DNA sequence: CGTCGCGACTCAGCGACTCTTAATCGAAGGTTAACACGATGTTTCCCGCCTGTCAAGGGGCTAAGGGC
């Protein structure tokens, strides 16, 4: 799963890298931790794994 | 006196609704251009009308006490 939201968050980041430039960039401006972190938390928050 | 030109034929094949009956505990994670007038509501006081106090005054009714 967190392979899952890695890919995801590879997604995100290839979208808008397109947009900011690589050339005097701010340092880790550009990913996402949203979905790295939603995944962890759906899968301990309604998974049938981790249900009870 | 054979077949094939030309027709149906049923056979396959492919899709598709339910999972008894009551019950063991409540919610549940992300997606990240910038600004501007305008017309449109939102929210405060402020007087208008009106509603509700208790009081003041009084009289009128009821009743109780005293005298013949």
């Amino acid at each position: 799963q967190y392979r899952v939201g890695l890919l995801r968050m590879e997604r995100a980041i290839k979208e808008r890298m397109s947009s900011v430039d690589i050339d005097t960039v701010m340092p880790h401006d550009l990913i996402n931790a949203k979905p790295a972190a939603a995944a962890v938390r759906e899968f301990f928050g309604s998974s049938q794994l981790s249900q009870f």
